[PDB]
RNA sequence: GCCGCGGUAAUACGGAGGGCGCGAGCGUUACCCGGAUUCACUGGGCGUAAAGGGCGUGUAGGCGGCCUGGGGCGUCCCAUGUGAAAGACCACGGCUCAACCGUGGGGGAGCGUGGGAUACGCUCAGGCUAGACGGUGGGAGAGGGUGGUGGAAUUCCCGGAGUAGCGGUGAAAUGCGCAGAUACCGGGAGGAACGCCGAUGGCGAAGGCAGCCACCUGGUCCACCCGUGACGCUGAGGCGCGAAAGCGUGGGGAGCAAACCGGAUUAGAUACCCGGGUAGUCCACGCCCUAAACGAUGCGCGCUAGGUCUCUGGGUCUCCUGGGGGCCGAAGCUAACGCGUUAAGCGCGCCGCCUGGGGAGUACGGCCGCAAGGCUGAAACUCAAAGGAAUUGACGGGGGCCCGCACAAGCGGUGGAGCAUGUGGUUUAAUUCGAAGCAACGCGAAGAACCUUACCAGGCCUUGACAUGCUAGGGAACCCGGGUGAAAGCCUGGGGUGCCCCGCGAGGGGAGCCCUAGCACAGGUGCUGCAUGGCCGUCGUCAGCUCGUGCCGUGAGGUGUUGGGUUAAGUCCCGCAACGAGCGCAACCCCCGCCGUUAGUUGCCAGCGGUUCGGCCGGGCACUCUAACGGGACUGCCCGCGAAAGCGGGAGGAAGGAGGGGACGACGUCUGGUCAGCAUGGCCCUUACGGCCUGGGCGACACACGUGCUACAAUGCCCACUACAAAGCGAUGCCACCCGGCAACGGGGAGCUAAUCGCAAAAAGGUGGGCCCAGUUCGGAUUGGGGUCUGCAACCCGACCCCAUGAAGCCGGAAUCGCUAGUAAUCGCGGAUCAGCCAUG
């Protein structure tokens, strides 16, 4: 047990927070604890397109949510009456009357949660797991990007014992609290248990 | 069949499905050949894996230089006879095919006879000298045997001199000394070995061999080319030689020393250590014959780079030529290590020997011995191995280097007591569960009176305290009373249905919901963290772990990452078949150090006038502070050591060589922790391992330990007065101020959503004074009594106030802990959880 978060280690410089807006004293946990819910069924839902993060500001009574998927279109919907049923479900649970934006994903291939769930899937389908990493690897390693890395929990493969996959190139430094290198965790349900997906990217600099 | 498969995911057991193979057959067992170059003629081996005979002498035998000529035995060639048939090969043919059978055809090693060749081998004769042996002359030598002399030292005896201890050991003791030892001087007897030279050397067939001297004797190397003329190399059997030990007869016996006698160490010592002591070690003759008898490498011969050191002879002599010993190395060899003209290379001759481990060098037979034993030397049985070299790593009571409060130096403490808190044991109806060496034990639990709580008893509910959905039925939302009850819950009573569609309307249908009943199912802190994610601990904040390309190597891998130096560091320098790069190290980030900019409802007579002199008001942002950005140390600067890095010192400076401290914890280790945070695979429970409730339990003890607090006192303790802080906290809260009560605190009550109100006095400190060394104005436990508050409730189990009681305790056994600075020690204040609170955490 070691190796802290790359992401909250970093939440001062290069990486900011996923619900950013103020209160506190008598508002704050409840305010706070909406959140988990709209995440909670922006997770359920937006799946199969994408969710890479989930942006949540607020002004009072104001919220912004603004989503961000890779395939934008199975959020929105066909001419948008999706993002009305979402934006409409999202009330039912919050009367705080808010809005919701979705930006689209500039290559997926470059979105640490995405590269992670990718490899995930792959896995639920019973697929190489030493494969579907070197996969993923390469593809964001050939996708631009200075460095990259995957880890895959145990039983990979359904295998008694629990063991750990690899693989990663370029550079990935944790530790230089400056890198700004992304991080994601996909969970892998199956048959014979549960097996983490941990995915690093490194990206440039600043 | 070999390797193995099965201990709760088995492609290796059993059945099913499927699939491959082969088909009137398929498997099995047994035996022969093959694989097996695993008896090797084709086609192997012996330095370390199994394998060189301990050495020599030499018999049978095998092998044999150069030239010419006879034979022409081998050998080769031609002819021919034989080589029946069947089978085999081939062609053709018959039974519808084939199998099976018929016809014809081919070849055959060997052997007989005839003829031919003559290179090579055999034989014969003749001749040579390149092998070998002899001769001439020279050299070195611990080669051997015989006799004899020499000095040192040791023990024993005699004399002198001289005491009280000597000797011995990790310490000791036995032992020896006042019948005077040891230690010193002199003299005498005896045995054994033989210093320094001496060596990394010599000689010998091996074993083995060193004081010197003489004598008898072996071998050997060189120079000369003088003599013989292939006379040669090997060598089964035989014979002889053969360390030490042991054996026989006899002598000798100084020292040493099996056995044995005591001493000591040890849990026990028939042992390592110590003091004696026999065989023995010694010599003679006779016997034994083994050995890591090792170069673990048979003998001889020819051939294939060098260099370097060394012994010995020749030499036109620090150069070349011969013999011997070592080192390093060409080609080559080798599984590698390594070997390499002192080959484990290339070749030829001959000899010995191996053919998996264990059983066995054992059993039996035989030969040999005085005996101990020796040489020759199996199998049954059994196991899949035994094994060799090298690689990585780990480990060592191995070594060099080197870090960390790891040790030491030092300060305070723990182990003693009272208490607090955790843990064990005891125990209990239950005292829920987990955590266990460091890396469990005030740890999860930042808060157990109920709740929490998962345990225990008792009462009680079952689609349930929770999620989606189904079938039949009544009524449906929901709100308010009553009875039994500890509560839960069970039984039960009355208000009250609208919502959409169709219908004059009664009324019917129908959606969300409630309830009985059946169902899918909830739920489970119920096992498994050796099925897991997740997160954490830990070696380690240690300085390391790797990758690419190239190079080395059959290969595993090595090289770089080692080496010298430097560093907090695989940090940096220089070197180097490596050149780089990644993860880590560092830097980036936070807080504290000086400074500036920005901003002043913080702050100040600092500068000014008014004052209820409390900066209160005017006013001003200077200073303080506030919180943002930004500057600032980089060994940059000077001296000096160094190749360089880097190191010592100095200067300016708030700050110096990473300015202090954080945050940050590599590839991996441990089947480390947690299925009781959460998640999830499998197993298990579903009138119950589900759920509610009250009460109890998680809080007991006569015990032990851990982590703590408070002390045992006057470098103190009590009272009065008075001074300086930081960091946090506060609406369903912090509470100034007054009165009341000794007080806890109650009642009234202002300000504050808070740099500019409150919690707050900070305490140690300072000032006056008291106590006066005593269990004492030290210590506060225990207990009695009263009383306040929180909370529905404080018996089991709260905190607090007041009086009374005032205990253990006079500084802690073995052992053990933290800390290198603003740290340790010491003194308070704050917070989280939280009604309150056992926080001395
Ligand atoms: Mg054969
Ligand atoms: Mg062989
Ligand atoms: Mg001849
Ligand atoms: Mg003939
Ligand atoms: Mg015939
Ligand atoms: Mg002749
Ligand atoms: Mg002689
Ligand atoms: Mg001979
Ligand atoms: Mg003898
Ligand atoms: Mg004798
Ligand atoms: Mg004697
Ligand atoms: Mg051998
Ligand atoms: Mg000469
Ligand atoms: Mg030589
Ligand atoms: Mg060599
Ligand atoms: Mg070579
Ligand atoms: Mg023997
Ligand atoms: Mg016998
Ligand atoms: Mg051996
Ligand atoms: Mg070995
Ligand atoms: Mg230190
Ligand atoms: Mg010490
Ligand atoms: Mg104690
Ligand atoms: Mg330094
Ligand atoms: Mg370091
Ligand atoms: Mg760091
Ligand atoms: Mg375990
Ligand atoms: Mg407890």
């Amino acid at each position: 047990g070691n190796k802290i978060h790359p992401i909250g280690f970093r939440l001062g410089i290069t990486r900011d927070w996923e619900s950013r807006w103020y209160a506190g004293k008598k508002q704050y946990r409840h305010l706070l604890l909406e959140d988990q819910r709209i995440r909670g069924l922006l997770e359920k839902e937006l799946y199969s397109a994408g969710l890479a993060r989930v942006d949540i500001e607020r002004a009072a009574d104001n919220v912004a949510v603004t989503v961000h998927v890779a395939k934008p279109g199975v959020v929105i919907g066909r001419g948008g009456e999706r993002i009305r049923v979402l934006r409409e479900e999202l009330a039912k649970l919050t009367g705080k009357n808010v809005a919701l934006n979705v930006q689209e994903v500039q290559n997926p291939n470059l979105s640490a949660p995405l590269v992670a769930q990718r490899v995930a899937e792959q896995i639920e389908r019973r697929f190489a797991v030493r494969r579907a990493i070197k996969q993923a690897v390469q593809r964001v390693m050939e996708s631009g990007a200075k460095g990259a890395k995957v880890i895959v929990s145990g039983r990979i493969g359904g295998a008694e014992q629990a063991r750990t996959e690899w693989a990663a190139q370029g550079r990935v430094p944790l530790h230089t609290l400056r890198a700004n290198i992304d991080y994601g965790f996909a969970l892998a349900r199956t048959t014979y248990g549960v097996l983490g997906v941990k995915a690093y990217i490194f990206l440039g600099e600043v």
